[PDB]
């Protein structure tokens, strides 16, 4: 059904990373990256319908978390500007992909859950 | 050195100092005795723990008092303490690093094994 | 509903970490760790309902998740015995406890979101 | 040394070795400006990228090619590369370690930062 995911959890508060910003880009022809998917995650850190499998076709993209906005809007000085995930959508059979992102203000580590 | 702790602060982007570790070892009886203790330092590191001639083939657990190390900064974390438990030596002598990040609610623990 | 559940995933594979042991043990007054429920991680890496609301109480609990039987059984070497996860269970308001843990051959992570 | 990478391989628990890094700095127009490179040593450092008088404020971009890594153990993994994306220097001169720890399917960033 929903062949991109995003989940995202707070590790200071132990909690879903609610409203979080989250753009999706596609490499393009001329190697820039054009804006494809965006939203913001849910109550339960969750970022559900970005996209459909009839556009989700194989490509380069890349999930930007807004991560800093996140941050200052809890009063908190964060490192980085943004987390960045990038990798290549390949059809090998039946695919759905979920791109979990774990935040502190100094630290981010980023998992792919990808199922048939 | 055969087993060092490293251990990283993600809130403050720092190494997190003073942070109690106890080491133990698994006896012939299955309980845990007691093999060393140490606080990291100002760089976050925890050296001379023990040496190769102590620290013989077995189950270690390396036990780091992270709880305590938030409370004195007035956070209240979720974990009592981080446990990291393997066999060393097996294979001959290693030399052992054990990373650790820790934040509030979170952990992540690295083991570097060199011969 | 559920208290206490717990998720693994796998980050070599990028998939849930299916059939791994899971043991919770709660401390006794005596300081020794007296098992308290246990099960294996679904198709979905997740394990559900390990105990009730009433069971549940206040207390310092540790969940067992047995990584080096599951690597094993996927021919890989890891370096940890097992991992450990070791809280204490407030009652402050309704709250609800995830434990997810990331699995690697060296390494893991575990993190905790608690919710109302 | 203003700016370090260090790369850590978690399916070996060693040191990721020969890890190429491409750092870049946001220029005034809002483009990426390649601004230094490397490989990880034997030890997974990566030192002497920049030096006090060149690494001045701005928003940094450090890229580290965990794909052509992985792809040279014959393992297929999931990310291009991983990016690290900051504003550096901002309060003055710091000191910034970027430490990464790799797996196939799943990376984690940490920075240490000292004055």
């Amino acid at each position: 059904k929903c062949p991109l995911m995003v989940w995202v959890l707070d590790a200071v508060r132990g909690s879903p990373a609610i409203n979080v910003a989250v753009h999706v880009f596609r490499k393009a022809a001329d190697d820039t990256w054009e804006p494809f998917a965006s939203g913001k995650t849910s109550e339960s850190g969750e970022l559900h319908g970005l996209t459909t499998e009839e556009e989700f076709v194989e490509g380069i993209y890349k999930v930007e978390i807004d991560t800093k906005s996140y941050w200052k809007a809890l009063g908190i000085s964060p490192f980085h500007e943004h987390a960045e995930v990038v990798f290549t959508a390949n059809d090998s059979g039946p695919r759905r992909y979920t791109i979990a992102a774990l935040l502190s203000p100094y630290s981010y580590s980023t998992t792919a859950v990808v199922t048939n």
